[PDB]
């Protein structure tokens, strides 16, 4: 439920994909390969994401609901402001 | 942090991969590609693993503590033990 711990390094780029991220969640299981996605629309944080059996993407971790959604966004958005 | 829910498909090619598994945790995340594989002293849980652009795996999700590790590998095989499959 809790976002314990954020790891990030802020890649040098003209691109649109400006950070590797890991969390952690209750300081027991880590997540890595979340990406900070800066676009003209605002910056997000993607889930880790693969191509599956045929054809789409989709996010491997996954939060089920808004709220968690937007806690993870914070978190991570917090620290990255805070790098560099 | 409780596995709450188990989604467990079985893979029907014999070899080492027995099943692809999704669990969500405290009701609030869920991860998929957990994968049951037949190991040299029996059946266990491995974890999330992408194939890098040069054919290189990343395991993507993995437990920090001895408790998560546990529960995720006991809460996944009961349900695999549920299946048709299994004796």
């Amino acid at each position: 439920m809790k976002v314990t711990d954020v790891r990030l390094r802020k890649i040098q780029t003209d691109g649109r994909m400006k950070a590797l991220v890991s969390i952690t969640l209750d300081e027991a299981f880590v997540i890595h390969d979340l990406r900070v996605i800066e676009g003209n629309s605002g910056l997000f944080v993607a889930m880790p994401s693969k191509r599956t059996p045929d054809g789409e993407f989709r996010d491997i971790a996954h939060p089920i609901n808004s709220d968690m959604r937007q806690e993870i966004q914070d978190a991570v958005m917090k620290v990255y402001d805070e790098t560099d």
